């Protein structure tokens, strides 16, 4: 049975998925919002025709890649519940679509819309089923997040007084957090729970939620402003071999994924695995095994170590043949190496890993192979099925495993960026895990650098995407940022610090005014703050020294407008670099750093404020 | 194996001279006066009272016994004798001119003919204290002769009109200058790399003993002449001495010493000495007539890094201790154990005494080990005999590092990658059956205590030497630079990101921070830079540059002067936890690769270049033809 990705049939490809049209609408819509417009498409898109058609083919892809099914009644409730956003929304969309209206109605019909979703909304919120209703849970913040953002541009156009102006911007602040956190809660229930049960199934849940849900909890984010990008660089995990479950949410975030990222600011140069092969003196028994893998990436500052063991239960391969007198017959311990090929895209594409256990226990070996190189062909007498790991417009950026046989919780504040090898031993692994990176972020894994280009308006500088680390840096899982993760600063007596190799293509404006938005999570008060500098030959320019008072939420910082030319940051520049440092931490003073955003002032603009603007405060009971 | 049941000191039978004690002590200790504050018109006269006293060769002869008793060498009676006509003559010469211009008044050209009576005097007499086959004990003796003659060049500079010099005489002595005090530094390593290269490759505790010799006779006065050229440094010695106990080890190259074995040696640079394990291994046989203990390895683990340590030798057991007792019908009795000394934690967290010894007994039955560190005994052999003491112990010096010599194996392999960061400084073997001390002296126990270069108001200069950093680049190595008498330089080679150092400073409570200081930078780069060297301050996201250096490519080191600063410009203030001095340079390539020897923070008030690298009057110094 050929398999794809352990299943029968290929999965849909990545861009093909029904919320696609509206994560590519929302990336527009971030970049330029429609006045009194915006809500109008977005509901053009979350509801086609004034049809629940996409949330209908959203539920089924869903349904369909996590196997799990909503039950008839819960179906037919979430129906009727769409029918009722759908129909208040109309409405109120037809009534302002109109040549002349009353502002004091169109005030009236928001608030059946506003209050309509803020009723509805804990409706999916399944119990039991969010593993599902995630997906569904997301579209409806999102439509509800865009009807606050168009009544708060529009004002008195549609019946709003300026202290009703700031009643809807604290609505939004609240929204934009309240919606964050109960999407998180949904996500941690069941992404922890598929920990406990098994874990290529808790990655295919992951992978669910990278594609249908945090494109748009990073649009959430960025709903604040215009003239941003909106990119994800989440990558994607196929699980192969024996099944792993009763992992805990905090071993997963403090060691598993640490192990499966490996570096993650390098490509993958080669992978290497500890096998195994056995038969018996009355050629029965084949058995294969995967002891080990060891990736290597091109380049530093994190120093990797084998996942599992290099050990043979230095030698890179021995054979052994015995014959008895009436146990092995045969014993062969081979380190295999799987190398990326050296070509202007050094990258795997495609893997055909695959692990087959037979019936009655005598046959059980492996198949390695990545793009048309062959790793391993299995030693069993039979065919093993192929197994094709691939996404459409993704590569393979790592390739890792998960110990077998140990417990992992130990040696988490060992498992750093740096300094630290980047290991956990155990007896065996018997798994391989591949992950997919989006073809985004091949640019600057190829080139080890960011290269800017004068046309785009915005361009996201991902935290694991640095050229160099400070010690004591760790690495914070935060899928809701749309990213492979952040960074977590916690040097106690030097500073903390981390730089970013930047570019600029032949052709660029140097003349052009750029801003540059820093998402941090500081939640202790820093004496010395956190300061924004570039270094480029010698030429360090200090673009901003964020004040940080403590905040438990993620802080984007805008620094002042600033151009290339200010930087000494030419085409022929190879030096340049961002530098985002800060002094020494204690436990509390810990801070993350998630991404940077580089921006043209003439098109970015804060058009939701943090605080309101006549209003004192926000009304409190 | 000897017949002779002594108390050793450092495998002498006769405990060595102090260091301070020693007889070019006075002559260090007056140099360093002269470079703090130069005596115009007598420095010369109070440098040949010191070298010379009562115009007799006493001092020189007690050089020469005292390095001949600590080496085993010992030069040839006729070569005794000539040497002490050399020193007669240059006696004589020098009294002549020193006598005449210390009167009421003096007619200036006779003092000027009298000076190049004297000059010319040492450059023709100068090859005498070049011996062939006896480097070793003639290189302290052709120190103090450069010494002599470099002083006297000096104090007719700054004379000038005095004694008889125009502004075109006085550019003639400058030139004359420029070109000794790197020839004779070029003639001096030549002397001790013949010597140091041959006794690596004859017995290694031997060549230890030569730089240790070295470190106090010779390498203190050659760091001198780097600073003759100014006034208000500050004279500074931080090498180490290293003491060698156990089996014999020869055939060592130069390259192997300095790109392997010394690394090891040092370990971290930057931090002090945390504990230090050995890989023991005990066996006796059944008869009960076989004892032989062995140390297979070393593993110092230090204070912290960005360094990290790893085994010289190995940590196997060919599990922290086993005990094994066998019966038989030919070992009867095997422990293998990891032994562990740890540095006690106190305000004076160094040791300062070991006592460390290796005795192979003459039937070849017993052979055990003794390791102890000052009253704490890590190993007593469990020999049946006693074996004596061997203390390792230098008045004014701790034990900063404990380390060994991986045996077995060539120490040529995988140089490029024992570096400072990153890579695991370690060495594998199937044994090393030695234990090498490291001992620091007193004056760098402040910083490896605190881990950071504490600054009072009320010194006119401080040193920083290079490996005494807070954090470096990666692709650093250590270089060993002893003509700088520091344990070294730093080595930057990384070729796409960026070279830098930042060494931790604070402020003693009492600083006046309105003071105006200056630092100076001592580096060699052999190629042109096209973004340079920057010299920068970070005090808690303050960053404030002090200098730009702009490098062209020159083969001997640079001195880099930058402009007048206060730390009221920097904001750092005694509160300031924070501060740090930053070296930062673009990626080089292989011919780019510069080296990074010291800073010296020096006050402006007391600092003064007195002699220049070019002339004043003349376009271009006159060569040696015709």
């Amino acid at each position: 049975f050929p398999m794809y990705n352990g299943r029968l049939e290929p999965s849909l490809a990545p861009a093909l998925i029904a919320v696609a049209p509206i994560a590519k609408y929302l990336a527009t819509a971030l970049a330029k919002w429609a006045v009194k417009q915006g809500f109008a498409k977005l509901k053009s898109e979350i509801f086609p025709g004034n049809t629940p058609a996409t949330m209908d083919k959203v539920r089924i892809e869903v349904q369909t890649l996590l196997d799990q099914r909503l039950q008839d009644d819960r179906v037919k409730i979430l129906e009727g519940e769409y029918k009722g956003i759908i129909d208040v929304s109309k409405v109120f969309t037809d009534y302002v679509n109109q040549s002349k209206f009353e502002t004091g109605t169109a005030n009236r019909l928001f608030f059946d819309t506003s209050n309509q979703l803020i009723s509805r909304l804990p409706q999916f919120e399944i119990a039991g089923y969010e593993g599902v209703s995630i997906s569904l849970f997301t579209q409806m913040c999102t439509f509800h997040l865009g009807l606050l953002k168009d009544g708060i541009l529009a004002g008195s156009d549609w019946g709003f007084a300026p202290a009703d102006k700031d009643a809807l911007i604290c609505q939004f602040n609240r929204f934009v957090n309240e919606y964050n956190t109960r999407l998180m809660v949904l996500y941690s229930k069941e992404f922890g729970r598929l920990l406990a049960k098994n874990l290529n199934e808790a990655l295919n849940f992951r992978n669910m939620c990278s594609l249908y849900v945090f494109p748009f909890s990073e649009a959430w984010s960025l709903l604040r402003y215009e003239g941003t990008k909106l990119e994800n660089t989440l990558s994607l995990w196929n699980f192969v071999g024996e099944s792993i479950n009763n992992i805990s949410p905090n071993d997963w975030k403090g060691a598993l994924y640490k192990l499966l990222m490996g570096a993650p600011n390098q490509r993958l140069n080669n992978v290497k695995f500890n096998y195994s092969y056995f038969s018996d003196t009355q050629a029965t028994i084949h058995r294969e095994n995967i002891h080990g893998v060891l990736p290597t990436y091109n380049g530093g500052p994190t120093i990797t170590g084998w996942i599992g063991n290099g050990r043979f239960s230095e030698i890179t391969k021995i054979k052994q043949e015995i014959t008895y007198n009436d146990v092995p017959a045969a014993t062969r311990n081979e380190i295999l190496t799987a190398t990326v090929p050296t070509s202007a895209d050094p990258f795997f594409k495609t893997a055909d890993i695959n692990w087959k256990y037979f019936s009655p226990g005598l046959y059980s070996g492996w198949n390695i192979k990545f793009d048309d190189t062959v790793t391993l062909k299995s030693r069993v007498p039979s065919i093993i099925p192929s197994n094709i790991l691939k996404y459409d417009d993704y590569y393979i950026r790592a390739v890792s495993a998960c110990p077998k046989g140990v417990s992992l919780a130990y040696n988490h504040d060992f498992l750093t960026l740096t300094y630290n090898k980047l290991e956990y031993d155990a007896p065996t692994t018997q798994n391989i895990i591949v992950g997919f990176s989006p073809d985004n972020t091949k640019s600057f894994y190829r080139s080890n650098s960011h290269y800017l280009s004068t046309t785009d308006d915005a361009y996201v500088i991902p935290a694991l995407q640095f050229s160099t680390v400070s010690d004591r840096s760790f690495l914070e899982d935060t899928p809701d940022q749309a990213t492979d993760g952040s960074i977590k600063f916690t040097d106690t007596v030097l500073g903390n610090e981390a730089k970013y190799s930047i570019r600029l293509n032949t052709g660029f404006n140097t003349a052009t005014r750029y801003r540059l938005i820093i998402r941090f999570k500081a939640p202790a008060r820093l004496a010395a703050g956190i300061r924004v500098r570039s270094q480029n030959s010698g030429n360090n320019k200090l673009l901003g020294g964020i004040p940080v008072e403590g905040n438990s939420g993620w802080i984007d910082y805008i620094t002042d407008s600033f151009t290339f030319d200010d930087l000494g940051i030419t085409t022929s520049s190879t030096n340049a670099f961002f530098s985002i440092d800060s002094d020494g931490v204690n436990a509390s003073q810990q801070w993350y750093l998630s991404k940077l955003i580089l921006v043209k002032e003439s098109s970015f603009t804060t058009q939701i404020p943090l605080k309101p603007y006549v209003i004192v405060r926000c009304p409190d009971t």
